[PDB]
């Protein structure tokens, strides 16, 4: 099973949000296909 990624907190610049929306977008795809 698919870890869930974890919140970026305190210092995160937005390209690790980013990094954190695609990671749990494939979070998604990757839990719908288990």
């Amino acid at each position: 099973p698919p870890k869930k990624p974890k919140k970026p907190g305190x210092p995160a610049t937005p390209e690790k949000l980013a990094a954190y929306e695609k990671e749990l977008a494939a979070y998604e795809k990757e839990l719908a296909a288990y």
